[PDB]
């Protein structure tokens, strides 16, 4: 079965169920 596509730009699912932007690092690093 096919996977869904990620999250938005430089953004992941969160504890919550949702999208946000990695603060964490982005790839930007």
């Amino acid at each position: 079965i096919s996977i869904d596509p990620p999250c938005r730009f430089c953004y992941h699912r969160d504890g919550s169920g949702n999208c946000v932007y990695d603060a964490y690092g982005c790839g930007a690093v």
